């Protein structure tokens, strides 16, 4: 029996949670208490497999018996059988499904129904989060549960919760938010690009972090990760979390071998090693390393190792070139790498290869020079605009690329790209190419995931299907869409009301942007000059119509100068 299998492992309490999430993240419209109904049922299965490995259909797999669980409450999916039913429910997954926006009562509530029923509580904030995030990392989601669980049962037996547990609660909204994106982008590059890419991505991100790791250590690792989130990314989340569980066990015995950063890690619960482990620092540098020109350009037995196991050889450039440089992102030690294969296939196809490859790190230079200027560039903007500025600058390019795209995910992505400015620009030289290019493939990952389920661009199809690594030099080369045809203002979409005023702060700002990106998209050839004149208008017709006696009206009437001057410039 495979349920007893993972039971025993996990245990009841894990397992539960796990079947829970892989529940929500199938069908995603259904309500909690028919997951909750079904969980159960199918829990309470396993106790009697755990015992019998023979009952019922204990000889059945994980796939089988889920599938048929959901399968009565769904429906083409389910006329299906075994392997194209589950891949069905993979496809269907919603990236951004239409829920309700989810708001929190009162710190009093929450503090009463969290002590009343704790496991209610619990199971409904894993509920809530995995229907929404169809791909979050399981095993990562039950870290966040115990955290969440802490916030509550530290908070609400003090003297002000409301200041103790909000700060926390919105801590956990964008970590979550951001792991949610990393996985994203993990899932995208097994599913649309093969494991192949994703262990090339592996191999470099895991040499810059274990540096003193051999080649042969860091390949044993890579193969056991990408089993892993091959795994949770299939839906598979038992096993997923099951042999997410084995290699933390495996890195803290091997510490020694790995890195020493792992020491912390190594001494705390499951749930906080596991996490603890794949968010360690990168590990010091070895002193002595020689150089690479030598077993990789100079030698004379390049093409015939080349030859004798291009994927060993390539794989070990990676390493070699990613260990002693922690201060490139990942994906430029991959088109490094890509690169220099291109050349050895060429190359070594001529008469004196020796001569064709030796000077492939002059063309290094310029994709070194590239990302370095770019970043250089747009923090010295974000130091001077600050945020909010930014964004918008990073608005009107975005649109101006890709007019078609939807103002929403426009918005969104743009306010996005915009906060690799505050998280990143701060940051010495050394730092910052991982991380604010590293970032800018999550981001533009989003884009690409939201984009291929209503696709109107060809533009941002080419850039999102091309080359993983080459994203984001594809999407900065784009500058206007040329054929592009403007659109026809229409009233309601620029017409402000007063129930912009009960709004949050920042729910105005977004206002705001998605009138601009309205705006660019009306007048593609417009320029930033006249864009800004206009925007420190509707900024006024905001302070003014919103405290001005009993007027729903003025947002018709102040709405009405407006739009007569915002068709003027
Ligand atoms: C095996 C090395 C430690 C490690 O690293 C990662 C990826 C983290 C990243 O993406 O940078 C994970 C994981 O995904 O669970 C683990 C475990
Ligand atoms: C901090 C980097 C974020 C960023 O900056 C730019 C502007 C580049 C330019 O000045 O051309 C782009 C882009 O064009 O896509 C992205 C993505």
């Amino acid at each position: 029996s495979e349920v007893a299998h993972r039971f025993k492992d996990l245990g009841e309490e894990n397992f539960k949670a796990l079947v829970l999430i892989a529940f929500a993240q199938y069908l995603q419209q259904c309500p909690f208490e028919d997951h909750v109904k079904l969980v159960n049922e199918v829990t309470e299965f396993a106790k009697t497999c755990v015992a019998d490995e023979s009952a019922e259909n204990c000889d059945k797999s994980l796939h089988t018996l889920f599938g048929d669980k959901l399968c009565t409450v769904a429906a083409d999916c389910c006329a299906k059988q075994e392997p194209e039913r589950n891949e069905c429910f993979l496809q269907h997954k919603d990236d951004n499904p239409n829920l309700p926006r989810l708001v929190r009562p009162e710190v009093d509530v929450m503090c009463t129904a969290f002590h009343d029923n704790e496991e209610t509580f619990l199971k409904k904030y894993l509920y809530e989060i995995a229907r929404r995030h169809p791909y979050f990392y399981a095993p990562e989601l039950l870290f966040f549960a115990k955290r969440y669980k802490a916030a509550f049962t530290e908070c609400c037996q003090a003297a002000d919760k409301a200041a103790c547990l909000l700060p926390k609660l919105d801590e956990l909204r964008d970590e979550g938010k951001a792991s949610s994106a990393k996985q994203r982008l993990k899932c995208a590059s097994l599913q649309k690009f093969g494991e192949r890419a994703f262990k090339a991505w592996a191999v470099a991100r895991l040499s810059q972090r274990f540096p003193k790791a051999e080649f042969a250590e860091v390949s044993k690792l890579v193969t056991d990760l990408t089993k892993v989130h091959t795994e949770c990314c299939h839906g598979d989340l038992l096993e997923c979390a099951d042999d997410r569980a084995d290699l933390a066990k495996y890195i803290c015995e091997n510490q020694d071998s790995i890195s020493s950063k792992l020491k912390e890690c190594c001494e705390k619960p499951l749930l906080e090693k596991s996490h603890c482990i794949a968010e360690v620092e990168n590990d010091e540098m070895p002193a002595d390393l020689p150089s690479l020109a030598a077993d990789f350009v100079e030698s004379k037995d390049v093409c015939k190792n080349y030859a004798e196991a291009k994927d060993v050889f390539l794989g070990m450039f990676l390493y070699e070139y990613a260990r002693r440089h922690p201060d490139y992102s990942v994906v430029l030690l991959l088109r490094l790498a890509k690169t220099y294969e291109t050349t050895l296939e060429k190359c070594c196809a001529a008469a004196d290869p020796h001569e064709c490859y030796a000077k492939v790190f002059d063309e290094f230079k310029p994709l070194v020079e590239e990302p370095q200027n770019l970043i250089k560039q747009n923090c010295e903007l974000f130091e001077q605009l600050g945020e909010y500025k930014f964004q918008n600058a990073l608005l009107v390019r975005y649109t101006k690329k890709v007019p078609q795209v939807s103002t929403p995910t426009l918005v969104e992505v743009s306010r996005n790209l915009g906060k690799v400015g505050s998280k990143c620009c701060k940051h010495p030289e050394a730092k910052r190419m991982p991380c604010a290019e590293d970032y800018l493939s999550v981001v533009l990952n989003q884009l690409c995931v939201l984009h291929e389920k209503t696709p109107v661009s060809d533009r941002v199809t080419k850039c999102c299907t091309e080359s993983l690594v080459n994203r984001r030099p594809c999407f900065s080369a784009l500058e206007v869409d040329e054929t592009y045809v403007p659109k026809e203002f229409n009233a309601e979409t620029f017409t402000f009301h007063a129930d912009i005023c009960t709004l949050s702060e920042k729910e105005r700002q977004i206002k705001k942007q998605t009138a601009l990106v309205e705006l660019v998209k009306h007048k593609p050839k417009a320029t930033k000059e006249q864009l800004k004149a206009v925007m420190d208008d509707f900024a006024a017709f905001v302070e003014k119509c919103c405290k001005a006696d009993d007027k729903e009206t003025c947002f018709a009437e102040e709405g009405k100068k407006l739009v007569a001057a915002s068709q003027a410039a």
